């Protein structure tokens, strides 16, 4: 069967086309003759098997040959071979093919390479399209063929993207007629051309940014039309904000204005913000990259600049992917970037750190792909995710106001998200934060088919909301005004109430005013009580306070709880719950450092006396150990902390 393609034949054709020897010009002419003969046979059939059924992979390989030989500065007249007659033949061929067909994509890659060699061919193409009644085929061909800096500049200067954006905005808020059927094709066209960073900058510019709000207003029509427009809008926004900080700021601003959480806006938020950003990596090697290739025929029609054959690979990877993972996907191998000239990239960098470095080295923001070379900085901050941009503008607090894992943990997380700075502390663990955020939006999957509960470190999720709060309170002192506002808002929104209500249900005490299945439950509850005690300690004594605090902490189950934990005469029994007792001591040191709270330690059988008894227990235990001659860190904790609490109560009673 003639004309059948495979990775091997594609590589053969690419080597023949791009091998620069005195016959290369004739080989290129032969490839273009095959292309022209295939196009003409297609035209006849519209009105020899290698012509009747040209491999899309082979047409794309010819396109990649043309692209790379144009960029390789060949010693023959490459532009002379690419005549306007061939361009017109290919334009008619592609215009005849239905959209989304792989053959049409290959012919359009050929058109893209020809426009890249002769930019005036893009003007001819636009004229032939009428650049109005642009069909989906017109848009597909134009988007594919405009993927060159010259063609993209001409497309922008034609006013066609502006016309499309204005017409789409006029449609959303209700010069070129737009119907609901044309909205999704136009959005797909804008996404395709927005593969380019120039169009990506234009789409996040002042002329287009009304369209973002217009789309959200329209989505926040037939049911199928609404679904198509919603998917197209999500794809469009993802392309616009993909590794593009300025468009991320714009998207965050638009979302915040929208909020100032169900249906499309939830779906959008889940797809745009609660999923890892994906970036395109373009790997070039001086030697073939075979790992990951299947011997069966595959028509991978990408942009011709990404080459063809074994020495070029294109991977759409999450930005969390390490460079070692990329190399293992394609294959001592060293990854290099042109901007970081002559510096092997460390294998554990991650693509986010690489993007940070490259944007620092003047890589255009939103650039379509990371272009690495496989030949043969780890402190770098990862590039901000769109969620970090949204959170940094208070967007998550806005979402919080519109919002197995314990239910109280989720409710606490939803409430704590309204606190100032909470989202910024939360997002220091991007994947953990993503899991919680997806959970509070009513989504159990992580976006990749994996249940969050069955995800890595799903055992830290239940108390993660409270650990974030402890870090928030602990790094925010009382002296600073943000700390007062934080402490005041926490009480006002009910964060302190929830913590004390959770303390009641988890310590099993009440406000003062199978066998292993139960054991693991008891251990889980004590880990929650531990963090809740620590959260309270950091709220009172970070490493001023609302006046209704002492009343609230006195009517609360807190005094019951700490007294019962302090009513333990078995130092070895304290060795089994060290995290709880260290947290208990820290919460007592917090109360002992706040003269307004010390009243909580003196008699209402006081906690201060109970702590005093616990001290005598441990000093006697030490004496017995001395006589015989995690208690290690806990044996001084009660000792030192008893002195703090004892001293604090003595000073108060002297004051009285």
């Amino acid at each position: 069967l003639n004309g059948l393609s495979s990775d091997s034949t594609i590589d053969i054709l690419y080597q023949l086309g791009t091998t620069q020897d005195p016959g290369t010009k004739d080989r290129i002419q032969a490839l273009l003759k095959w292309v022209s003969d295939s196009a003409r046979v297609a035209a006849m059939k519209r009105s020899e098997y290698g012509l009747l059924m040209p491999s899309p992979s082979h047409l794309h390989c010819v396109a990649a040959i043309l692209w790379h030989s144009y960029e390789l500065l060949v010693e023959y007249d490459l532009p002379a071979l690419l005549d306007q007659e061939l361009f017109e033949l290919l334009f008619n061929w592609s215009m005849s093919l239905p959209c989304n067909m792989v053959l049409k994509k290959a012919v359009d890659s050929l058109l893209c390479s020809m426009c890249h060699v002769h930019p005036n061919y893009f003007s001819l193409l636009m004229g032939w399209m009428g650049i109005l009644a642009l069909t989906e085929s017109h848009l597909a061909t134009l988007a594919s063929s405009s993927q060159s800096p010259e063609a993209i500049k001409q497309l922008l200067d034609s006013g066609l993207p502006s016309l499309l954006v204005r017409s789409l905005a006029s449609f959303c808020f209700s010069k070129m007629p737009i119907t609901a059927d044309l909205v999704a094709p136009i959005l797909r066209f804008l996404t395709e051309v927005g593969n380019s960073h120039i169009m990506k900058d234009w789409l996040g510019g002042s002329e287009v940014n009304p369209l973002w709000t217009a789309l959200l207003f329209l989505l926040c029509l037939t049911t199928q039309q609404r679904t198509a427009i919603e998917n197209a809008t999500v794809a469009f926004f993802l392309q616009c904000i993909s590794c593009h900080p300025n468009n991320q700021k714009l998207m965050a601003q638009v979302l915040c204005e929208l909020f100032q959480i169900s249906g499309f806006i939830r779906r959008l938020f889940l797809q745009l913000m609660l999923e890892d950003e994906k970036v395109t990596m373009f790997l070039q090697s001086p030697c073939p990259l075979y790992k990951g290739r299947i011997n069966a025929t595959s028509h991978v029609i990408q942009h011709p600049m990404y080459g063809a054959g074994h020495k070029f690979r294109t991977l759409h990877l999450p930005v969390s992917t390490t460079l070692s993972d990329v190399l293992d996907r394609v294959s001592v191998f060293h990854l290099f970037h042109k901007l970081l000239a002559g510096q092997p990239l460390p294998a554990e960098m991650t693509l986010a750190q690489l993007l940070t470095l490259l944007y620092d080295r003047k890589l255009p923001q939103g650039y379509r792909s990371i272009d690495l070379t496989v030949k043969l900085l780890l402190e770098t901050c990862p590039i901000q995710s769109p969620l970090q941009v949204f959170a940094g503008m208070g967007g998550l607090a806005l979402i919080a106001e519109r919002l197995p894992i314990p239910a109280h943990s989720l409710a606490a997380f939803g409430l704590f998200l309204r606190l100032p700075g909470y989202a910024e502390v939360l997002l220091k663990e991007r994947k953990h934060a993503q899991c919680l955020l997806r959970l509070v939006l009513g989504v159990t999957d992580d976006g990749e088919g994996s249940h969050i509960l069955q995800s890595p470190s799903a055992n830290v999720l239940p108390t993660l909301p409270f650990h974030v709060l402890r870090s928030l309170f602990s790094t925010t002192p009382l002296t600073t005004d943000d700390g007062v506002l934080l402490r005041r808002m926490a009480l006002e929104i009910g964060a302190l109430h929830l913590i004390l209500v959770c303390l009641s249900a988890l310590s099993h005490h009440s406000p003062r005013v199978d066998v292993e299945q139960a054991l693991t439950k008891q251990r889980l509850e004590e880990e929650h009580v531990t963090c809740l005690l620590q959260v309270l300690a950091s709220y009172i004594n970070p490493v001023a306070l609302p006046s209704v605090l002492l009343e609230l902490l006195s009517q609360s189950c807190l005094i019951p709880a700490m007294s019962s934990y302090l009513r333990n005469d078995s130092v070895l029994d304290m060795a089994r719950h060290v995290p709880l007792y260290r947290a208990l001591l820290e919460l007592l040191r917090a109360i002992a450092s706040c003269a307004a709270m010390v009243p909580l330690l003196l008699p209402l059988t006081s906690v201060g006396t109970l702590l005093a008894k616990m001290k005598t227990c441990v000093d006697t235990y030490t004496n017995r150990l001395r006589s015989k001659r995690g208690l290690t860190l806990l044996v001084p904790d009660i000792q030192k902390t008893a002195e703090i609490v004892y001293a604090a109560t003595t000073s108060l009673r002297q004051a009285n």
